[PDB]
């Protein structure tokens, strides 16, 4: 529906792994009235990539809700390399930049807005049965203060027709740190283990992207900096499952810590689901107000 003679490049705004987004101006009219759209494209056009790439435009192609970033159209050169996504655009950039430059001004109750707003959109995504694999504040974008959307969809995965999980294992580097035991152990994704990523979510927010406290710098004095490549992950395994946990940001309320733990369970089978967090993150800011 776009046609790439009038996407005009302004800047890069993202990198992620295997892709990139450009802000851009779509000004079919050559008189700089067009509107500003971001753009993604791959950065390695293999077929496999490609093919990713194609399943990832269909699934936010059938995505519509407030907390998801809009799909705008597509754009492909001669052929159909070059296949390029049309967002929107969103003025503020990522949740993880924009609350390490204003958190004099983010409180708690702002941040559990911002919680909630997220597990709608990922209840959203569960009834859809997709499976988003990579909910890190790095991926959530701000449209303004008082709204977020999950921004970014390159992992995500459709469940089977018969079963809760879905497994894979990608070549390349993976968010081991925001990543539930048996997707370490096992390459199981679900719902549930879209829930300990969440927890991780959570956690970030509330030590305002302070990075000391990221979840790697904690994870990596936990086990040690001297591990190297495979025996990172080992130690990671064995130390969740003994129970080692992220502590609890300075700051927060016991109230918070308590749904993050129960987000990391090791039991798949008892962590909440998105719309029991959705009430209890309510509540919580109810009766701060
Ligand atoms: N998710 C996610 C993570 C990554 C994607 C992961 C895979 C590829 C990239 N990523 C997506 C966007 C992105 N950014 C924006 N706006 C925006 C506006 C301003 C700024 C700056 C902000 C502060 N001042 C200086 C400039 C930055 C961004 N709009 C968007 N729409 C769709 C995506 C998107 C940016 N990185």
């Amino acid at each position: 529906q776009f046609e790439e003679r009038h996407l005009k490049f302004l800047q890069q705004l993202g990198k992620g792994n295997f892709g990139s987004v450009e802000m851009c101006r779509y000004d079919p009219l050559q008189d700089n009235t067009g509107e500003v759209v971001a753009v993604k494209k791959l950065q390695h056009s293999t077929e496999e990539h490609l093919r990713d790439f194609e399943r990832e435009i269909e699934i936010l192609k059938s995505l519509q809700h407030d907390n998801i970033v809009k799909y705008k159209g597509v754009c492909y050169s001669a052929g159909r390399r070059n296949l390029k996504l049309i967002m929107e655009y969103l003025p503020y950039g990522s949740l993880r930049d924009y609350l390490q430059k204003h958190k004099e001004r983010i409180d708690h109750i702002k941040l559990l807005q911002y919680t909630s707003q997220i597990c709608k959109g990922m209840e959203y995504l569960g009834t859809k049965r997709y499976i988003h694999r990579d909910l890190a504040t790095r991926n959530i974008l701000v449209e303004n203060e008082n709204r977020v959307k999950i921004g970014d969809f390159g992992l995500t995965k459709v469940l089977p027709q018969d079963k809760e999980y879905y497994k894979v294992k990608e070549p390349g580097e993976s968010p081991i740190f925001w990543y539930a035991p048996e997707s370490l152990t096992e390459s199981k994704f679900s719902v549930a283990s879209d829930v300990w990523s969440f927890g991780v979510v959570l956690y970030e927010l509330f030590t305002y992207i302070e990075k000391s406290k990221s979840p790697p710098a904690e994870f990596m004095r936990m086990i040690g900096n001297d591990k190297q490549g495979q025996m990172i992950v080992f130690h990671l395994i064995e130390l969740l499952k003994n129970n080692g946990r992220l502590p609890r940001p300075d700051g927060c309320p016991d109230e918070i810590y308590m749904i993050m733990t129960e987000c990391w369970n090791n039991n798949v089978n008892q962590r909440p689901s998105f719309r029991d967090l959705a009430l209890r993150v309510d509540q919580i800011r109810d009766n701060m107000a």
